[PDB]
């Protein structure tokens, strides 16, 4: 028992990561088969305005510094494709796991193993928020570190880092270069919009609560799809579905605690608070923990 | 910038996980050179009051199945370390990074490894306790998963999973197979003691919170260690020592922000709660990070 928020073990990814510079500009790069993947703004040197295309076509293969740890790898092409750099290499990455481009919807959850100078410096999980932001943890070097899901043997990899927004909150791209949210890799105006609290995942969360004897906030109470999603909007919190309550389904067949109860306990802690009481070790309603994350770590399926 | 429970890149410890089956018995071992660690009740079948020594007396090395990845491990060796067993195999792991095994102290963290049938399933940060536990995430077949800190290259290996107590956290050993508290490897009425928070942790997160821009809870006012630790000890706090204030100096230098003068935030903290706002996105005081991880991670350093 216990539940904790919970990484992807990293190795098959640190095995990817290597250093790509150029000019004075060092960040990360992602190698899979003979190709690196970075931010294509690693070609930026002044950058209010750039346009990205003259300043690739001005670029030569012999500009772009990439190192897998010392053995440095040359660059035999390069492209453009939308926000990320396709570096075309002469060596196959010997380490390239099993691995696709998915992208995710907000609401879901992966893991980032965060670099510097191609360097694996931590792991940890967060969600796709809404708003199309993650709150991360990144400094100065960390552009081109990835986010990622791993299923069986076999990585999804989801996020690539490119920026920080004026709230401390970060953005980027999915790894064929198509930014979540409408952020771009330009300095401008661009602020996060208005975030929600994703209600599925603090449904899955008292589930996990319930699982690990965590039992005090329950009621016999149950309540309509509709009467919730009612007293949910008021508290800036997603709108609930029908396909939501699907998916909660194995979860209330192991608790048997009906979706809709639980929607009664949630009303009732969103009304009246906690008073003062935690669950799972939290004083706030936990949001970063989809209905799979629960079921994946209260049933212990490996990887 | 950001903050997050961050745990190291796992790839170096995933590289060393294998699995262990005496009769119908699995759990994980650790392969480190030429010898698979394990926990020693790999050898129970029965288990109240077993005698090991007598269990071990009558194993044989054919005895214990020992398989990484499908390549079989032949063991042609065992002996008892205190509560681990040491199988002494025919083949020295390739993968064995530097390491050593260090025994940590209560408020230290570490990185757990949470492993299935020697699988790794995933990783996460937590705290050994004042009171020898950890609040950790683990299933029937989780014992053999170890806690680790990463230095440059080296793998400081500091726990090995055993056990759940009643209330629902984690006892186990350091790789010498002493257990950390009074808790021993048989079904017995065993409990957690009474656990505090870490205070010098708390300050460190105060820290963090300050870096990362939230400031909401500093004050004008500074208190002496001595009234400090009066107010502490009333709410369950470990006391602060001049060792503390002195190992804290690097934030205090960071933020021009005074030990003490922090003291006096932590205890209106205490006396007044947080009056519904949060701190790095949490609603309680956080005692899981310690000093050193906040400058790790508020630096970037890497590994
Ligand atoms: C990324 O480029 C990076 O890590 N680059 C390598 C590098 C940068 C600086 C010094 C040495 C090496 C960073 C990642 C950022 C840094 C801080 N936290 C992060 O997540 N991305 C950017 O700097 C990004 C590049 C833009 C997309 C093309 N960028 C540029 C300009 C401004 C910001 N952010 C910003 O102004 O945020 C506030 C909070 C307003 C300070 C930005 O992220
Ligand atoms: C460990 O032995 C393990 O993972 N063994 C392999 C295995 C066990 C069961 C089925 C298949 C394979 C476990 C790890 C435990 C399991 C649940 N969560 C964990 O952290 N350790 C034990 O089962 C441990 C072995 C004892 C030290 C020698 N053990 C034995 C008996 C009782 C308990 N705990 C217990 O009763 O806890 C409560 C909360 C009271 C149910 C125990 O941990």
């Amino acid at each position: 028992s216990g539940f904790r928020k919970m990484a992807f073990p990293s190795g098959k990814v640190e095995g990817c990561m290597v250093q790509v510079t150029c000019g004075t500009t060092t960040l990360n790069g992602l190698w899979l088969d003979d190709v690196v993947y970075c931010p294509r703004h690693v070609i930026c040197t002044s950058m209010l305005n750039p346009n990205y295309e003259d300043l690739l076509i001005r670029k030569s293969n012999h500009n772009f510094l990439v190192q897998a740890g010392n053995v440095q790898l040359r660059v035999i092409g390069h492209s453009m494709q939308n926000c990320v750099l396709k570096l075309k290499v002469d060596t196959a990455n010997p380490k390239t796991p099993k691995y696709k481009f998915v992208r995710i919807q907000p609401g879901q959850t992966f893991s980032v193993l965060a670099c510097y100078n191609g360097s694996p410096s931590g792991v940890y999980q967060c969600a796709m928020r809404p708003n199309f932001t993650i709150k991360g943890s990144f400094l100065n070097g960390s552009c081109g570190s990835v986010g990622f899901n791993i299923d069986y043997d076999c990585v999804s990899f989801c996020y690539m880092h490119h920026m920080e927004l004026p709230t401390g909150v970060h953005a980027g791209t999915d790894l064929e270069g198509n930014f979540y949210g409408p952020f771009v890799d330009r300095q401008t105006a661009q602020a996060a919009g208005t975030d929600t609290t994703i209600t599925v995942n603090v449904l899955a969360w008292l589930y996990a609560a319930v699982i690990n004897g965590d039992r005090w906030f329950l009621n016999r109470f149950t309540t309509t799809l509709n009467d919730f999603n009612l007293v949910a909007m008021k508290y800036n919190y997603e709108p609930l579905t029908q396909d939501h309550v699907d998916i909660l389904g194995p979860l209330s067949a192991q608790t048997g605690i009906a979706v809709l109860d639980m929607c009664a306990s949630l009303k009732e802690l969103l009304q009246n608070g906690m008073n003062g009481r935690t669950i799972l070790g939290s004083a706030l309603l936990e949001d970063e923990f989809t209905p799979f994350d629960v079921v994946r770590q209260c049933s212990g399926v490996t990887f």
